[PDB]
């Protein structure tokens, strides 16, 4: 079998994507961002803590035929941007682009971060790492992808992110009318759970390619591009008036300047950002200085392949017995 899906920017600086997801039986339609960096399915819920929820929409477990309580279940997690949640866990049926998965572990958020309630766009979370990282305790849980991996024709799905623009996830197959030239796959290490891989240098704008290995994820959830500190001060000393704020948490250039491109590395191929891909826009409304799409790493302690950079590129996320994953440009 196989699934496909559209996933829609939630708004004009494509800050998160979110994509369709049927749960329960009838159906009840969510709008969930799928996260390659965690492994928890999570959703806002009737259970969710009434001041704790603003425009979003709810799964109501009740009302599901197929839903079933997970007794004595209890998740709870917390993101690198501070943002956390937590509840119980039911299990019920859940589909995606026509993909079914049957007695798939949804997590009914009892509480969660203000980060989630001030955005009505996402009723939720669907994580797409691997399975070793589910908070699910005492009885860890299985991914969406995990489960439907047995049903799949190919155990791979695909990442087509839009820039300004809607994408597609594919489950089960390679579109291969949706890239050009050669699909090059890399090595990927699930020691920390995460689909993480070593990318072979960079280069900024029409510059000299610089060989060198940088460790990080692959990872749909994360907005920007997160590298480290000699790598993207390299990259902002090429824009004129571009500093480092301490006030406002990273680089900021003069929204009237261009930004160069910026490559990366896998394998022996490689993937080009266009300069605009970097923008984030003025910091504050009518501001005349602008956010950078490039940051710094240093704080975070690993690197980060974020939307910034995989919307550049078709991604193919090989979930096979020694996983790899696939870079094509498009
Ligand atoms: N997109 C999920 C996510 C968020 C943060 C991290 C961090 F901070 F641990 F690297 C990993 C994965």
């Amino acid at each position: 079998s196989t699934g496909s899906a559209t996933t829609t920017p939630i708004d004009s600086l494509d800050d998160a994507y979110i994509t369709p997801v049927q749960i329960g039986t009838p159906a009840q339609t969510l709008n969930l961002d799928f996260d390659t960096g965690s492994s928890d399915l999570w959703v806002f819920s009737s259970e969710t803590t009434a001041s704790e929820v603003d425009g979003q929409t709810i799964y109501t477990p009740s009302k599901s035929t197929t839903a079933k309580l997970l007794s004595g279940a209890t998740w709870s997690i917390s993101y690198g941007d501070g943002s956390s949640s937590s509840g119980d866990v039911y299990t019920d049926t859940v589909s995606v682009g026509g993909l079914t998965v049957t007695g798939q572990a949804v997590e009914s958020a009892k509480k969660v971060s203000s980060s989630f309630t001030e955005d009505s766009t996402i009723d939720g979370l669907l994580g797409l790492a691997f399975s070793t990282l589910n908070t699910v305790s005492p009885t860890q849980q299985k991914t969406f992808f995990d489960n439907a991996k047995a049903s799949l024709d190919s155990p791979v799905f695909t990442a087509d992110l839009g820039y300004h623009a809607p994408g597609t996830y594919n489950f089960g197959f390679i579109d291969t009318t949706a890239y050009t030239g050669s699909i090059t796959y890399t090595a990927v290490s699930t020691k920390q759970g995460f689909w993480e891989w070593t990318s072979t240098g960079y280069a900024v704008g029409s510059g000299t390619f610089k060989s060198t290995s940088i460790d990080g994820i692959a990872d749909t959830g994360t907005t920007l591009l997160y590298l480290p500190a000699t790598v993207v001060s390299a990259y902002w000393a090429q824009v004129s008036g571009a500093k480092s704020s301490s006030s406002v948490g990273g680089y900021v250039f003069p929204c009237s300047a261009t930004l160069p491109s910026f490559t990366f590395g896998v394998g022996s191929a490689r993937i080009v950002i266009p300069g605009d891909y970097i923008d984030f826009g003025p910091i504050s409304t009518g501001s005349s200085s602008c956010f950078g799409g490039i940051q710094s790493s240093a704080g975070i302690g690993i690197n980060i392949f974020g939307d910034v950079a995989l919307k550049a590129a078709f991604v193919v996320f090989n979930g096979a017995t020694t996983p790899t994953l696939g870079f094509a440009s498009k």
